[PDB]
Protein backbone atom coordinates (compact mmCIF):
# COMPACT_ATOMS: atom_id res chain seq x y z
CA UNK A 1 0.00 0.00 0.00
CA UNK A 2 1.05 3.58 -0.74
CA UNK A 3 -0.21 5.22 2.48
CA UNK A 4 -3.54 6.46 1.12
CA UNK A 5 -4.83 2.88 1.34
CA UNK A 6 -3.89 2.97 5.04
CA UNK A 7 -5.55 6.37 5.36
CA UNK A 8 -8.96 5.52 3.86
CA UNK A 9 -9.04 2.22 5.78
CA UNK A 10 -8.67 3.99 9.13
CA UNK A 11 -11.29 6.42 7.94
CA UNK A 12 -13.52 3.41 7.16
CA UNK A 13 -12.87 2.20 10.69
CA UNK A 14 -13.76 5.67 12.05
CA UNK A 15 -17.08 5.84 10.15
CA UNK A 16 -17.86 2.30 11.37
CA UNK A 17 -17.08 3.21 14.97
CA UNK A 18 -19.20 6.33 14.83
CA UNK A 19 -22.15 4.53 13.19
CA UNK A 20 -22.34 2.00 16.05
CA UNK A 21 -25.14 1.99 18.61
CA UNK A 22 -24.29 2.46 22.31
CA UNK A 23 -24.84 -1.31 22.59
CA UNK A 24 -22.38 -2.31 19.83
CA UNK A 25 -19.88 0.35 20.94
CA UNK A 26 -19.74 -0.71 24.59
CA UNK A 27 -19.33 -4.31 23.40
CA UNK A 28 -16.73 -3.59 20.74
CA UNK A 29 -14.80 -1.20 23.02
CA UNK A 30 -13.55 -4.13 25.14
CA UNK A 31 -13.89 -7.22 22.86
CA UNK A 32 -10.61 -9.17 22.92
CA UNK A 33 -8.83 -6.27 24.62
CA UNK A 34 -6.43 -6.98 27.48
CA UNK A 35 -7.94 -5.47 30.63
CA UNK A 36 -6.40 -4.93 34.02
CA UNK A 37 -8.86 -5.77 36.85
CA UNK A 38 -9.53 -2.67 38.94
CA UNK A 39 -11.89 -3.97 41.67
CA UNK A 40 -9.31 -3.49 44.41
CA UNK A 41 -7.58 -0.46 42.85
CA UNK A 42 -10.85 1.51 42.55
CA UNK A 43 -11.49 0.93 46.27
CA UNK A 44 -8.09 2.38 47.31
CA UNK A 45 -8.70 5.31 44.94
CA UNK A 46 -12.24 6.00 46.25
CA UNK A 47 -11.10 5.62 49.87
CA UNK A 48 -7.82 7.49 49.27
CA UNK A 49 -5.46 4.86 50.70
CA UNK A 50 -2.25 6.11 49.10
CA UNK A 51 -0.29 3.38 50.87
CA UNK A 52 -0.64 0.94 47.93
CA UNK A 53 1.56 -0.37 45.12
CA UNK A 54 -1.44 -0.87 42.86
CA UNK A 55 -1.55 1.24 39.70
CA UNK A 56 -3.13 4.68 39.91
CA UNK A 57 -4.53 4.18 36.38
CA UNK A 58 -4.56 1.76 33.41
CA UNK A 59 -1.51 3.47 31.89
CA UNK A 60 0.90 1.58 34.15
CA UNK A 61 0.12 -1.78 32.51
CA UNK A 62 0.44 -0.29 29.01
CA UNK A 63 3.88 1.01 29.88
CA UNK A 64 4.85 -2.22 31.58
CA UNK A 65 4.00 -4.20 28.39
CA UNK A 66 5.94 -1.75 26.25
CA UNK A 67 9.01 -1.97 28.50
CA UNK A 68 9.03 -5.69 29.28
CA UNK A 69 8.97 -6.33 25.53
CA UNK A 70 11.71 -3.79 24.97
CA UNK A 71 10.37 -0.92 22.90
CA UNK A 72 11.88 1.47 25.47
CA UNK A 73 14.75 1.42 27.96
CA UNK A 74 13.83 3.39 31.07
CA UNK A 75 17.12 4.66 32.52
CA UNK A 76 18.33 7.84 34.26
CA UNK A 77 16.14 10.95 34.15
CA UNK A 78 12.60 10.42 32.88
CA UNK A 79 10.47 13.37 31.81
CA UNK A 80 6.73 12.52 31.73
CA UNK A 81 4.91 15.02 29.49
CA UNK A 82 1.15 14.87 30.15
CA UNK A 83 1.19 12.48 33.12
CA UNK A 84 -2.50 12.71 34.20
CA UNK A 85 -2.82 10.56 37.34
CA UNK A 86 0.83 9.43 37.19
CA UNK A 87 0.44 5.78 36.10
CA UNK A 88 3.48 5.95 33.82
CA UNK A 89 5.49 8.13 36.22
CA UNK A 90 4.86 5.65 39.05
CA UNK A 91 5.91 2.84 36.74
CA UNK A 92 9.02 4.66 35.56
CA UNK A 93 9.88 5.27 39.24
CA UNK A 94 9.58 1.60 40.24
CA UNK A 95 12.30 0.74 37.73
CA UNK A 96 15.96 0.05 38.81
CA UNK A 97 17.95 2.13 36.26
CA UNK A 98 15.74 5.23 36.66
CA UNK A 99 17.10 8.26 38.57
CA UNK A 100 14.74 11.26 38.60
CA UNK A 101 11.20 11.54 37.19
CA UNK A 102 9.73 14.90 36.27
CA UNK A 103 6.01 14.56 35.69
CA UNK A 104 4.06 17.41 34.10
CA UNK A 105 0.34 17.81 33.39
CA UNK A 106 -2.56 20.31 33.60
CA UNK A 107 -4.81 18.67 36.19
CA UNK A 108 -7.09 21.65 35.82
CA UNK A 109 -10.56 21.61 34.22
CA UNK A 110 -11.84 18.07 34.75
CA UNK A 111 -8.34 16.90 33.75
CA UNK A 112 -6.62 14.04 35.55
CA UNK A 113 -4.90 15.22 38.73
CA UNK A 114 -1.69 13.49 39.85
CA UNK A 115 -2.60 10.96 42.53
CA UNK A 116 -0.31 10.99 45.53
CA UNK A 117 0.55 7.51 46.66
CA UNK A 118 3.40 5.64 48.37
CA UNK A 119 4.05 3.35 45.37
CA UNK A 120 7.65 2.09 45.18
CA UNK A 121 9.83 5.03 44.07
CA UNK A 122 7.57 8.01 44.79
CA UNK A 123 10.39 10.03 46.42
CA UNK A 124 12.20 10.55 43.09
CA UNK A 125 8.94 11.57 41.38
CA UNK A 126 8.15 15.30 41.18
CA UNK A 127 4.75 16.36 39.81
CA UNK A 128 3.84 19.81 38.54
CA UNK A 129 0.24 20.59 37.70
CA UNK A 130 -1.02 23.65 35.84
CA UNK A 131 1.59 22.98 33.14
CA UNK A 132 1.20 23.20 29.37
CA UNK A 133 3.70 20.76 27.87
CA UNK A 134 3.79 22.64 24.55
CA UNK A 135 5.26 25.70 26.32
CA UNK A 136 7.31 23.94 29.00
CA UNK A 137 10.93 24.94 28.33
CA UNK A 138 13.00 22.06 26.95
CA UNK A 139 15.16 20.35 29.57
CA UNK A 140 17.80 17.59 29.34
CA UNK A 141 16.53 14.02 29.65
CA UNK A 142 17.30 10.37 28.98
CA UNK A 143 13.70 9.38 28.25
CA UNK A 144 10.88 11.39 26.67
CA UNK A 145 7.48 9.98 27.72
CA UNK A 146 4.24 11.43 26.36
CA UNK A 147 0.84 9.76 26.62
CA UNK A 148 -1.23 12.70 25.29
CA UNK A 149 -4.05 12.58 22.74
CA UNK A 150 -7.65 13.68 23.26
CA UNK A 151 -9.90 11.50 21.09
CA UNK A 152 -12.64 12.95 18.86
CA UNK A 153 -15.25 11.70 16.40
CA UNK A 154 -13.51 13.82 13.71
CA UNK A 155 -10.29 12.12 12.58
CA UNK A 156 -8.85 15.39 11.21
CA UNK A 157 -9.21 16.79 14.70
CA UNK A 158 -7.55 13.60 16.06
CA UNK A 159 -4.74 14.01 13.51
CA UNK A 160 -4.27 17.72 14.19
CA UNK A 161 -3.87 16.91 17.90
CA UNK A 162 -1.45 14.07 17.03
CA UNK A 163 0.81 16.37 14.95
CA UNK A 164 1.30 18.96 17.69
CA UNK A 165 2.49 15.99 19.76
CA UNK A 166 4.92 14.87 17.03
CA UNK A 167 6.37 18.40 16.88
CA UNK A 168 6.60 18.25 20.69
CA UNK A 169 8.82 15.15 20.42
CA UNK A 170 10.99 16.73 17.74
CA UNK A 171 11.58 19.82 19.92
CA UNK A 172 12.48 17.74 22.99
CA UNK A 173 14.62 15.43 20.87
CA UNK A 174 16.58 18.24 19.18
CA UNK A 175 18.06 19.03 22.61
CA UNK A 176 18.23 15.32 23.56
CA UNK A 177 19.00 13.48 20.31
CA UNK A 178 20.21 10.31 22.03
CA UNK A 179 17.29 9.84 24.47
CA UNK A 180 14.60 7.10 24.29
CA UNK A 181 11.00 8.03 23.52
CA UNK A 182 7.57 6.54 23.98
CA UNK A 183 4.99 8.74 22.27
CA UNK A 184 1.24 8.29 21.83
CA UNK A 185 0.06 8.57 18.23
CA UNK A 186 -3.69 9.07 18.56
CA UNK A 187 -4.35 9.07 14.83
CA UNK A 188 -1.57 7.21 13.03
CA UNK A 189 -3.70 6.45 9.94
CA UNK A 190 -4.09 10.02 8.62
CA UNK A 191 -1.94 11.07 5.65
CA UNK A 192 -0.25 13.93 7.51
CA UNK A 193 0.61 11.81 10.53
CA UNK A 194 2.10 9.03 8.40
CA UNK A 195 4.45 11.32 6.46
CA UNK A 196 5.64 13.15 9.59
CA UNK A 197 6.04 9.78 11.25
CA UNK A 198 8.31 8.33 8.53
CA UNK A 199 10.35 11.55 8.33
CA UNK A 200 10.83 11.29 12.10
CA UNK A 201 11.77 7.64 11.83
CA UNK A 202 14.31 8.51 9.14
CA UNK A 203 15.78 11.04 11.56
CA UNK A 204 15.40 9.25 14.93
CA UNK A 205 14.80 5.54 14.23
CA UNK A 206 12.13 3.71 16.24
CA UNK A 207 8.75 2.52 15.01
CA UNK A 208 5.04 1.97 15.68
CA UNK A 209 3.63 -0.44 18.23
CA UNK A 210 0.03 -1.33 19.02
CA UNK A 211 -0.59 -1.92 22.72
CA UNK A 212 -2.81 -4.91 23.59
CA UNK A 213 -4.38 -2.89 26.43
CA UNK A 214 -5.61 -0.15 24.08
CA UNK A 215 -9.36 -0.28 23.57
CA UNK A 216 -10.67 -1.13 20.07
CA UNK A 217 -12.40 2.26 20.17
CA UNK A 218 -9.07 4.10 19.89
CA UNK A 219 -6.61 3.57 17.06
CA UNK A 220 -3.78 4.74 19.25
CA UNK A 221 -0.34 3.40 18.61
CA UNK A 222 3.00 4.15 20.23
CA UNK A 223 6.07 5.55 18.52
CA UNK A 224 8.97 4.22 20.54
CA UNK A 225 12.77 4.53 20.17
CA UNK A 226 13.55 0.80 20.15
CA UNK A 227 10.89 -0.62 17.81
CA UNK A 228 11.14 -0.64 14.02
CA UNK A 229 9.54 -1.68 10.74
CA UNK A 230 7.50 -0.07 8.01
CA UNK A 231 5.16 2.52 9.51
CA UNK A 232 2.47 2.26 6.84
CA UNK A 233 2.60 -1.54 7.12
CA UNK A 234 2.31 -1.33 10.92
CA UNK A 235 -0.72 0.98 10.86
CA UNK A 236 -2.49 -1.02 8.12
CA UNK A 237 -2.01 -4.23 10.13
CA UNK A 238 -3.53 -2.43 13.08
CA UNK A 239 -6.51 -1.09 11.05
CA UNK A 240 -7.02 -4.60 9.67
CA UNK A 241 -7.42 -6.12 13.15
CA UNK A 242 -9.55 -3.26 14.51
CA UNK A 243 -11.96 -3.75 11.61
CA UNK A 244 -12.14 -7.51 12.13
CA UNK A 245 -12.90 -7.22 15.85
CA UNK A 246 -16.21 -5.60 14.89
CA UNK A 247 -17.67 -9.09 14.68
CA UNK A 248 -16.07 -9.93 18.04
CA UNK A 249 -18.91 -10.12 20.59
CA UNK A 250 -17.02 -11.68 23.54
CA UNK A 251 -15.73 -9.75 26.54
CA UNK A 252 -12.23 -8.46 27.34
CA UNK A 253 -9.29 -10.63 28.41
CA UNK A 254 -9.11 -9.86 32.14
CA UNK A 255 -5.68 -9.77 33.76
CA UNK A 256 -4.68 -8.85 37.36
CA UNK A 257 -3.58 -5.27 38.04
CA UNK A 258 0.06 -4.40 38.49
CA UNK A 259 1.33 -4.02 42.01
CA UNK A 260 4.58 -2.10 42.16
CA UNK A 261 4.69 -2.40 45.93
CA UNK A 262 5.03 0.33 48.53
CA UNK A 263 8.35 2.08 49.31
CA UNK A 264 11.11 4.64 48.72
CA UNK A 265 14.39 4.47 46.72
C1 LIG B 1 -3.62 9.61 28.74
S1 LIG B 1 -3.29 10.76 30.10
C2 LIG B 1 -1.75 10.11 30.77
C3 LIG B 1 -1.84 8.66 31.19
C4 LIG B 1 -0.84 8.43 32.31
N1 LIG B 1 0.46 8.07 31.75
C5 LIG B 1 -1.42 7.44 33.30
O1 LIG B 1 -1.12 6.25 33.29
O2 LIG B 1 -2.24 7.81 34.15
C6 LIG B 1 -2.60 12.21 29.27
C7 LIG B 1 -2.81 13.47 30.12
O3 LIG B 1 -2.17 14.60 29.55
C8 LIG B 1 -2.96 15.74 29.81
N2 LIG B 1 -2.73 16.81 28.84
C9 LIG B 1 -3.34 16.99 27.64
N3 LIG B 1 -2.85 18.11 27.05
C10 LIG B 1 -1.91 18.64 27.87
C11 LIG B 1 -1.09 19.77 27.78
N4 LIG B 1 -1.17 20.57 26.71
N5 LIG B 1 -0.21 20.07 28.81
C12 LIG B 1 -0.14 19.25 29.92
N6 LIG B 1 -0.96 18.14 30.00
C13 LIG B 1 -1.83 17.84 29.00
C14 LIG B 1 -4.39 15.28 29.83
O4 LIG B 1 -5.04 15.98 30.85
C15 LIG B 1 -4.28 13.81 30.19
O5 LIG B 1 -4.71 13.58 31.51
Amino acid sequence: GPGSTGASLGMMWKDKLNAMTKEEFTRYKRAGVMETDRKEARDYLKRGDGKTGLSVSRGTAKLAWMEERGYVELTGRVVDLGCGRGGWSYYAASRPHVMDVRAYTLGVGGHEVPRITESYGWNIVKFKSRVDIHTLPVERTDVIMCDVGESSPKWSVESERTIKILELLEKWKVKNPSADFVVKVLCPYSVEVMERLSVMQRKWGGGLVRNPYSRNSTHEMYFTSRAGGNIIGAVTACTERLLGRMARRDGPVVVPELNLGTGTR
